[PDB]
């Protein structure tokens, strides 16, 4: 019956790429791909992101839809110090928010919500992720610092409090189905009197990066996906978004009786758990078309009269046939007819919101309702494969398209009906059936045009031009009857301090009367009286007494501050509410941290912790030299372990990039070009078993340094691994040896030509493989390998994502160390070693000019092979054709399996 | 009239100090005060301790309750691989737990819940610490690892998916609250048949040292009380404790109907929220006394039938007079008696579980039902002086009592009525009726004796004599009707693989029977035919086929594994359910990091990245001589810095504490005693503006080292600041001089007489404080003073809880360092300095003998006066009258107006 279903008479919320809801509309029905990359603002995603899960502590959240404006918080509009502030999660200031958005959008202020009510209002909510106590549990880690975040129920007791709302204040978590089952949850208690309105809702934010971290490690987020295909192109999993959702729910006859505006009524609601499985998140249709089912038999509604489904869409190619499989076993029980439902989701347009995916949800179809149209369910051009909808009811919309009423069945205009789907993690399976209400006939109400004042209050004056100019913009292109906007403005608008009345009996006036207030002129003009009493600046422009005006009295109780004004008293008929433009907050940030703050998730202590990432302390003592010491762990130097055939392998010239850091370590060497000759008396078979790298540095002379760098394994003795020679390059350093480049610069020139032979890099990759070498560990990119007459040049181009982001003092990158490894394997591969190991013996008069930015070319000329020994140069040219790394003599030791 | 009120059918938890709920009973009625000291197992938490709230990143809570094994889970039961085991919150773990228990306990196993409901039961529960993702987090903080910890909704969700439950599964939250609003919502849907059972429950725990951070800064923790003395004397907060609570619900006219052990009777539950208040929690005894009449007028109950009120009782003093007036209020507008209902709190007992406080506070009521008597409510034998308990019903029971039939009004002998009170963060002041339903007459039902099995199963064969002597025990004791034992282990346990059936005649043959299953010896007696398969070893002992007997098809579908076995078959009238003992399981540690891990909250990285408090890094440069830098900030270095009429201070003794670690950071003078001459250059009037301590370490000879320590301030260049000779300690030491032990040995004996001058620590810290001197910072702890003819003595106890619990180099302490300030100073007061400020000049031959442990006796002896220069010979004896710290010389500089 009328009184069984409840109306959501608000709604409001924080969505990706909207402003506002009204943006939020413009956006889905254009069909706008709200997923975006992480902003630099929060952190460096490049910094934390992997390809795949294998890198432990990345994320493999390649991108997200963000909402602007996470760290902004209006403290002073919520009466709390902005230390509280910064300390207070983003889910309660942002949900306050959003809560003051949704009551304006029902048109109810916190006034009338106590005159009314009482404040008999429920806030339900549910978040996955309240990932704000991470800044102040991390700076703990370090220093004594204040929490941060708070109690995940402090969200809407928050909103209860600002409000002074007496009814529930209740966060349930059901992970992806919180807003269903809040909303569910709202409708039980709104049935039963228990409350005159409950605020459902759900929020899901990503601004710490350990939330993509955890997000990433669940194993169900998509690795290559930057966008969900809701029954589009399939993927391993969906892509989470950020969101904040608020719906307004009352009762559906007290909103007829209040006179709300009804976005739509909920008539069904139907939750269903899996129940026994063999896995935690097993899909069974079974169960999704029994809620489907009960929904519809609990709302009354035949499958031929629901003209909208708005479907989970997770994008998963396995989750969205079985979910139409669901919808369709729903539908076919009732109707044999093909393509007469539309099938989409909000997922499409700003992702999996998680929490908020059901207050997402409803948030399209209510306004599809509102706008009469169904918005596209974009990235779903090439429609899945494993899905027939030919076969079923479902047409998922490419384009903006009228919805209109259904005429089947007999032939019957069944009002537009709509259902949200919720197939959350542990067989959550929720359905909802929402109806457009009609609007009424009599939405304008009646008052006379003399008793038309517009009230416009805000709590600082900065605001009140944004705010009044947001209201101007809206006013331009909003029809609505001139009593609505006044009757919402009176009853809907949290009344501040700062007061703003308008007396104009015309469209017009008040846009003429608006555009001085903008402007901040405020004089009363023949079509429009302005009076304003701004508290903040205790400026009054009052109104003069006139005896037979009602509006006088009411109007000056609200100038002089009076909360409570009897408005509705001035109307034969209060007019329904109406959506005014939301609330301009001050965007203030309120955040715990800095904002070039880089949470050690970013830059892990193993690497900010290190002078340079092999060589950790500095464990010097008082004697002559300088002692560096590195607790050799794989997992801290995935940059620069790699695998072999032999065991774990590790470049030899990586010690070069030591060594071109030491002088710096040293304090020595400002700004100069350095020239470094490593000799390595010992190999590392294995690196697997090197437990430590003992470094020791010395001063021959006023321009030279020693550097001898040890190994140590489990319990032995160090062992001595190899000596560098740390020289200073001089202003009369000769140029480099002419041959060189015409060998060095033919074999770049012979890739032109196509002469000679050449390699493609999954040619390299299968190459390489063959040997046994697995550079898995941000390695395995290769290049295009050249082969000339005097020598091989191998492209290489290191990744945008490497292990370590923190390091300033990694010159020859460990890419490029290990791309030399590659290069000169590549090149015993030529002379008849397959199966040969590199054992570089010298690195003699290495010299890197500046450090690389983009990708490279690792040129071996001048290859001699003397007795147990291969010389080569080497160099490394930048993408610009220009030397970046000269070497004057490789010197790799072949022993006699190779040689004999 | 019984179809709107829900039996709690079943009751489990783990509470503090009880391995079951008949122990905590026990625990209960003899007043067992089950608070105690953090366990050294999880964290050292003097480490973490703080007298205050001024220090930051320590915790005001001295000590809480907490529940045995919380590290404990039983993986292996549940189809978990441990590596998820230890990366699940335990909150996940123990309530999954806890499940079981309350599920046994009501005689319902997961296949009887499938039969009888297919799983159509519900799992509401909330905690306001999930804590565990910190443990996954901090790793990742220093290496990549796999995050740890579950979502909030994944406690209730785990105990859906292992029995295979279809009814809802939420995750409320409204912080105290959590328990009062999972019962109240648990009734709610049980009302209107949304769910056959709800698992209401609810959980506190404190197994990180953070949760114990976040909660003392959340300033409503006592910071100086024990224990919580509910209704007692007050304190300025409650003290938290560790629970996990449940109770499983159902209809009454269902628990009847399915004849279930109705522990109580929850006729009334109201929940009233403050709304409009001046701060988040403002306690509202009005709407407490709103709450309570509503739960009684839904209850239908008059205030003189109830005979307990299981009240807050958070001790806080402001709190308990507001409850009790909200109480006394709703009980004194129908009757006038005074001294008729009992008052207490489960708190009393355990402490303010928060999360779990109505969970636990429901258990003692219903433990109280079923034992008919009203357990003291300890910590209350002094009653709050601000309550007048004569003119009020309650009298807050201190002795175990029977609870009585009240026979008040006319004259009715009405049954056991209880309330439940919960006033939560907030205003969520919830109140709750249970009643007492009377035990059938016919609870043992009628089944043939012959037909007599009682079934024991357990998932691992280690367990099952575990789980037989502890049911053995538990039967020595019951009076409980054998048919009564059988049905329920028939129809309450989990039907585990390894399966055990005695089909015995009476109780002892049952008793005789365990005892040899016990002992392993499973041979069928003339009384007693043992029957079992073992899945875990394939051993079975069935049993022979009797077609007349129809206990041989059940018994034998019960051994071969049949879930499904209808026992209630063999029973004329199915019995009443018992509580059988809980299940014991496997305490396999599952946790994420390893015994004896310190968190980084404990051992934060200001100082376990410093190799010396005071000497952070060693920046040392090649050239000869070993460079230290220390970032200089007060707040990482409040054991150290101190406040003076100047400014910030610091002794300059704790550079010679410095001087005595820096041989271990030269690996020098390895176990040998040193002696250190330092002598300060320049002083630091206020230490507030140093931004770095920059020192230098030489090596003079093979026996000897030269530390130049020096001070950057903001901007300025480095100031030397003193120079100190570390020297090793030889055999051939002189003995120290003579007529310095005459002052030494003469200084101690005049405190034993009272001889020359002698102050308390009062009136010593008065003497300091008069001097602007502010210890606040872990040194304000004084001793008495001694002052003779020839030198003054000043006590000194290090505190227990300093600030840096890492250091192992601290030698000379800074309490020590800081206590000599407070000596010398005290020393120049004697002299007629009571404004002079300490200068430091030279520190002659310290010598540290070994590192103290408590308190100490600074001896100032020998003392004189040159010009601008106060020399004195200092020791430090220990407690045992043994010199720790010996000193030549400390040579002071004293300004020319200090001398006249």
């Amino acid at each position: 019956e009328l009184a069984n279903y409840i109306a959501v008479i608000g709604l409001g919320g924080y969505y990706p790429g909207a402003d506002s809801i009204d943006e939020l509309w413009q956006n889905l029905a254009n069909g706008v791909d709200c997923m975006s990359d992480f902003p630099a603002d929060r952190w460096d995603h490049s910094k934390i992101y992997y390809k795949n899960r294998k890198v432990l502590g990345k994320t493999t959240c390649i991108n997200g839809s963000f909402i602007k404006d996470v760290d902004k918080f209006d403290y002073s509009y919520f009466k709390m110090p902005k230390v509280y502030a910064d300390h207070m999660s983003p889910e309660v200031r942002l949900f306050l928010q959003v809560a003051v958005h949704t009551f304006e959008d029902a048109g109810y202020s916190k006034e009338t919500l106590l005159s009314r009510y009482n404040g008999d209002v429920g806030v339900l909510l549910g978040t996955m992720s309240n990932d704000y106590h991470y800044y102040g549990f991390e700076s703990n880690v370090f220093r004594g610092s204040m929490a941060s975040g708070s109690g995940m129920a402090t969200i809407p007791m928050t909103v209860s409090y600002f409000y002074g709302l007496t009814g529930p204040s209740l966060f349930i978590d059901t992970m992806c189905s919180s807003s269903s089952t809040c909303i569910h949850t709202a409708c039980q208690m709104l049935k039963h009197d228990e409350t005159k309105m409950v605020l459902a809702g759900g929020l899901n934010l990503m601004y710490h990066p350990y939330t993509t971290v955890n997000t990433s490690q669940g194993n169900f987020t998509s690795i290559t996906s930057e966008s969900v295909n809701s029954y589009g192109v399939g993927a391993d999993g969906t892509v989470i978004g950020e969101g904040i959702g608020a719906v307004l729910l009352k009762r559906l006859d007290r909103a007829i009786a209040d006179r709300d505006q009804i976005y739509g009524v909920i008539k069904g609601s139907a939750m269903t758990n899996a129940g026994e499985r063999n896995g935690f998140n097993v899909p069974n249709p079974d169960l999704q078309t029994l809620a489907i089912r009960q929904a519809m038999d609990q709302a009354k509604v035949h499958p031929s009269s629901i003209s909208y489904i708005e479907g989970h869409g997770s994008g998963t190619k396995l989750g969205d046939p079985i979910e139409v499989l669901g919808l369709n076993n729903a539908f076919r029980w009732a109707t044999d007819d093909k393509q007469f439902c539309y099938l989409g989701s909000i997922k499409s347009n700003i992702g999996h919101l998680l929490a908020a995916s059901g207050i997402a949800g409803l948030t399209k179809t209510l306004l599809q309702f509102k706008h009469k149209q169904i918005a596209p369910s974009i990235h779903s051009s090439q429609l899945n494969q494993d899905i027939d909808f030919a076969d079923t009811p479902f047409v998922v919309p490419q384009q903006l398209i009228e919805w209109r009423q259904p005429e089947r069945i007999r032939k019957q205009v069944f009002p537009r009906r709509a259902g949200l789907t919720s197939i959350a993690a542990g067989g959550m399976n929720a359905h909802m059936i929402v109806e457009e209400y009609p609007e009424p006939a009599d939405s304008a109400g009646q008052i006379s045009e003399d008793q038309l004042v517009f009230v416009f209050s805000v709590h600082k004056l900065a605001l009140l031009a944004q705010n009044l100019t947001s209201f101007r913009d809206w006013l331009a292109s909003s029809e609505a009857p001139l009593a609505q906007i006044a009757y919402t403005l009176q009853v809907g608008k949290n009344n501040l301090r700062n007061r703003l009345a308008i007396r104009c009996r015309t469209r017009q006036a008040l846009s003429r009367a608006l555009n001085a207030c903008i402007d901040g002129h405020y004089q009363s003009s023949a079509d429009s009286k302005i009076f304003y009493r701004f508290q903040e600046s205790d400026a009054v422009q009052p109104l003069e007494s006139d005896l037979n005006d009602p509006l006088a009295p009411l109007l000056t109780q609200w100038l002089n501050g009076d909360s409570q004004v009897d408005w509705a008293s001035l109307y034969a008929q209060p007019p329904v509410r109406i959506s005014l433009p939301a609330y301009r907050f001050e965007k203030t940030r309120c955040w715990y941290t800095e904002e070039g703050y880089e949470s050690s998730i970013v830059n892990p202590l193993m690497f900010k912790n290190k002078l340079h990432p092999l060589v950790a302390k500095n464990c010097s003592t008082p004697q002559p030299g300088a002692i560096f010491r590195t607790d050799f762990v794989e997992d801290e130097l995935l940059d620069y372990v790699y695998s072999g055939r032999g065991g774990r392998r590790l470049s030899a010239f990586n010690f070069a990039d030591v060594a071109l850091a030491m002088p710096a370590l040293a304090s020595r060497f400002d700004g100069r070009t350095l020239s470094v000759s490593c000799a390595f008396e010992h190999y590392i078979a294995d690196w697997t078993t090197v437990t430590g790298l003992e470094y020791r540095l010395f001063e021959i002379d006023s321009e030279q340094l020693e550097l001898e760098f040890d190994f140590r394994r489990s319990g032995e003795q160090p062992t001595h691994l190899g000596f560098a020679v740390i020289n200073p390059l001089t202003s009369d350093e000769p140029p480099l040896p002419q041959q060189w480049l015409d060998d060095a610069r033919e074999l770049l020139n012979r890739q032109a030509l196509q002469a000679g032979r050449q390699l493609s890099a999954a040619e390299v990759s299968q190459r390489l493989a063959q040997a046994g070498y697995d550079f898995a560990p941000y390695l395995d990119h290769d290049g295009e390998l050249t082969i000339g007459r005097s020598g091989l040049v191998l492209k290489g181009r290191p990744p945008v994502n490497r292990h370590n982001h923190y390091a300033d003092n990694v010159q020859l990158s460990p890419y490029l160390a290990t791309t030399i490894d590659k290069a000169l394997y590549l090149l015993l591969d030529e002379l008849g070693l397959p199966q040969g190991r590199v054992i570089v013996r010298n690195i003699e008069r290495l010299c890197c000019y500046h450090t690389p930015a983009g990708g490279f070319s690792v040129v071996l000329s001048g290859i001699g092979l003397n007795d147990n020994e291969l010389s080569l140069s080497l160099l490394v040219l930048d993408e610009r054709e220009q030397i970046c790394v000269k070497l004057d003599k490789v010197s790799l030791y072949l022993g006699k399996q190779e040689v004999a």
